[PDB]
């Protein structure tokens, strides 16, 4: 599909960058020319992913530490302040950080795990969004992408807090898209089943959508949720 | 529609029972024969609502204190124990408690208010549901009703935490309906704008009555608008 320089001169921040889909997305964005900013809780994990992208790409991403389970609104503003000293805008923010929590009936759901899933997937993702909006408004056409799931649109047995949180994520995305008509592109990606493990798709397999949402080919698309597979 | 003894011998718990829609739902259910249990955060207000329902109906609801803003899972479990001492089952639970929070752009939403809205409307509403499930399963046909909103189906500018929380509520309702198919009726009610060209709580009662009475027995997993 996309040309190899699709994301030249796009600065894109990726949360949950240290492993899984986040790690693939950061690497993929860099491969396609982006200046990537990695966000995660583990500095040694982040440094390792940055080194790999540099070896593979020749340019080394910066990383910043944030723990969504515990971060405050103050921590997010300070993170945004640190970014802004190094970077003039954010062209993209990919919210790929998340907690799955318990997969079990509602009667069995652990209430602290429930609280933790809502804190990471909803509340912290919101506070981080709020902190980063000014930088995103500095883009020619900033793009904000949340991670959803099939159970964010149709609740199913056993999916408890994760489902509740992904519904909330669809709602948050919709409110934002309505507030930022013209000004920001705000959408969700549903990556689907990525991780019978040999039957599933690899993060690499689902990347085209992640690329599309950050490149110019999706320029006036907002308020939608997209299925990666 | 419906007969005046619709809810005779139905035991129905109403949260947020001490004002607005909750207070009207409690009263309506009592008028229609139900044994009502009121839940709220403030004793003085609940007692006043109970007394008024007794005056108007002739039977006095019991009340229990729970503050969804600060309650723990243990608090909900203890509440459920206290209810079980006094009652053999719950035929209905109406989750009417809620916090609206800020109505303003996402960039201006107060993060503390945001967290409080999610804690009341989602976390504590789930924790309370969890504690009351055994009682509801003891009904012949227990009915669990959440409160939603038009902005729990389509997000709109300025509705911030409320919207996120009501999407979460539609999601929680859908998971529960899937888990309890054939065992519990689990649905949402969107009361619409209420409280001069707006409707009163009294005006929107038909749906609240319908979901607790036998006419809705086969209906689960759905979200209903009180004002179509």
């Amino acid at each position: 599909q996309p040309k190899q320089d699709l994301l030249n001169d796009r600065i894109i921040l990726v949360t949950g960058a240290s492993d899984g889909i986040g790690r693939e997305a950061a690497m993929t964005y860099a491969r396609y020319g982006a200046t990537v900013i990695l966000l995660g809780r583990n500095e040694e994990k982040l440094r390792q992913v940055a080194s790999h992208i540099n070896e593979e790409t020749g340019r080394q991403p910066q990383w910043f530490i944030l723990d969504l389970l515990t971060c405050t609104s103050e921590d997010c503003q300070q993170l945004a302040q640190r970014i802004a000293v190094n970077y003039p805008r954010l062209d993209g923010v990919l919210h790929n950080a998340g907690l799955l929590g318990d997969v079990c009936p509602m009667s069995e759901q652990d209430p602290q795990v429930w609280q933790d899933v809502m804190q990471v997937n909803v509340n912290a993702t919101f506070m981080l969004t709020q902190a980063l909006l000014p930088l995103l408004l500095k883009s020619d056409a900033g793009s904000l992408v949340f991670t959803s799931s099939s159970v964010g649109r149709q609740g199913r047995a056993n999916w408890g807090a994760y489902a509740a949180s992904k519904f909330a994520t669809e709602g948050m995305m919709q409110v934002l898209a309505d507030e930022y008509q013209q000004r920001l592109r705000v959408n969700c990606i549903n990556p689907g089943g990525t991780r019978d493990p040999q039957k599933l798709k690899t993060p690499a397999d689902i990347m085209p959508l992640y690329l599309w949402l950050m490149g110019d080919d999706s320029r006036r698309k907002t308020g939608m949720t997209f299925d990666a597979q």
